[PDB]
């Protein structure tokens, strides 16, 4: 025995949400929720399926459905519930400004230090979360974090993630559109994924971040990556980074998997550095940096149901 998953999956009614706008084009909606006989409004985006005749792609969105439902933490994407419309819609947690490397890229000249450190530990709170629950996200990226505020960050995108057996080690693939440059070296020359390969990515994430969305081995073919981890060659040290960030960054990127460090202790290190953060980053001007009825409006995030 494994322990019984006993997330409720939540099947909402087409009356009960109003779409408001669309956000992306699989078409996505920002939108209003009324849950069936509550007097509470919850800004949430709608993904609803495209040509919905795909057996593939339906099996695919109630995947992504199924393990959204199964996890409840602060740093990890909440799903609301979903619509057995034509078109199958997933209905989740608004998170209004979007990806968090179209963020930074977007807002380079007003991140400081504070933000960026905090960042790095609610993702590692995040990821940790997912590990006490056995489960491998296997595409960490930044383009895969929401921001729900700019002090507020949720892991999303569950598309990929695995949900390691009782006496399962790895998680063993077999093709795909794969994300060589965020991958561990054990996941690209042998499809093994653990909590130890979601860190090599953890450490991509944060050098996205650290040099405000540049692109990992921009201009470096997916074929050639392998290789050049198997010589020892690893992301260049970020401009705002002491040594103390990017020695971390540097850890998650050992070749022995059990020689990188743990999401809890990335928390920890994180946050000892979030307590006095131009002691670790070093940015230009960081002192200076600052990030029709509404009434019955409240965030997924106060809108609980029993457990
Ligand atoms: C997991 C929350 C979610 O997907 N919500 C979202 C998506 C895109 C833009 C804004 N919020």
């Amino acid at each position: 025995g494994e322990a019984p998953n006993q997330a409720l999956l939540r099947i909402l009614k087409e009356t009960e949400f109003k779409k408001i706008k669309v956000l992306g084009s699989g078409t996505v909606y920002k939108g209003l929720w009324i849950p069936e006989g509550e007097k509470v409004k919850i800004p949430v985006a709608i993904k609803e399926l495209r040509e919905a005749t795909s057996p593939k792609a339906n099996k695919e969105i109630l995947d992504e459905a199924y393990v959204m439902a199964s996890v409840d933490n602060p740093h990890v994407c909440r799903l609301l519930g979903i619509c057995l419309t034509s078109t199958v819609q997933l209905i989740m947690q608004l998170m209004p400004f979007g990806c968090l490397l179209d963020y930074v890229r977007e807002h380079k000249d007003n991140i400081g230090s504070q933000y960026l450190l905090n960042w790095c530990v609610q993702i590692a709170k995040g990821m940790n979360y997912l590990e006490d629950r056995r489960l491998v996200h296997r595409d960490l990226a930044a383009r895969n974090v929401l921001v729900k505020t700019p002090q507020h960050v949720k892991i999303t995108d569950f598309g990929r993630a695995k949900l390691l057996g009782a006496a399962a080690a790895e998680y063993h693939a077999e093709g795909g559109k794969v994300p060589i440059k965020w991958m561990a070296l054990e996941s690209i020359l042998h499809r093994i994924y653990t909590h130890q390969s979601d860190v090599w990515s953890y450490g991509v994430t944060v050098w996205e971040l650290m040099t405000f969305g540049s692109k990992p081995y921009d201009g470096i073919p997916a074929s050639e990556i392998s290789s050049i981890l198997e010589k020892g060659e690893r992301l260049p040290q970020p401009p705002i980074c002491t040594i103390d960030v990017y020695m971390i960054m540097v850890k998650c990127w050992m070749i022995d998997a059990d020689s990188r460090p743990k999401f809890r202790e990335l928390i920890i290190e994180f946050s000892k550095m979030a307590r006095d953060p131009q002691r670790y980053l070093v940015i230009q001007g960081d002192e200076r940096m600052h990030l029709e009825d509404m009434d019955d409006v409240v965030d997924a995030d106060e809108y609980l149901i029993p457990q």
